[PDB]
């Protein structure tokens, strides 16, 4: 029953790519701010951990 | 002599707000597709590393 | 013969995939939607339930 | 000052309100769908009931 695999069935490698794509491409974007940022000098210390670790809290990434 | 100074003066707070507004829009995008992908379960403990290296290779985040 | 069987005759394979991937395609855009919502903690309870209930509005499903 | 709390503050009203859209803009779209695969008797009982599972499981609504 093709129509029930269309509900039931785990995402498919177009469906996968697209969701890596967004990532990527977000990411990409806060390099570009980044860049433009540090390039000005604008970034602290504490200011450069505090976007790191909101990224990390993003990722559930527990270090 | 406003002139000289509109080019040689450090950025204003208006030039400094504007930098750092861009990099919290590209944190929220991240946030948002770095979410889904997460609810989709899409993202290795690895690969959740690897961004986060990235982030701090764009931080310049020596850590 | 064909020409009165193409007006008549109940959904084919093709139709009845397509249909179901427009569900399929909707339902992935609300998991990555609310995969944002939830990362950025931003729906209670009582929010998550209110959306709950309106699907099953739609899908006429009577619980 | 403020270009730390531009890093630093939880989202504001206008980011709320964006993220909050995108979950009514998927919401509408899965009703159209739904809607259409009702009319044309595609969902039974048991896809009726996958389908809010998952959008329950997206909510991590518990119920």
């Amino acid at each position: 029953g093709p129509v029930v695999s269309i509900i039931r069935d785990d995402l498919t490698p177009q469906e996968r790519e697209r969701l890596m794509m967004r990532v990527r491409a977000a990411l990409v974007d806060l390099g570009v701010a980044v860049g433009a940022s540090v390039a000005f000098r604008q970034l602290t210390e504490p200011m450069k951990s505090e976007i790191a670790a909101t990224v990390k809290k993003y990722l559930e990434y527990d270090h």
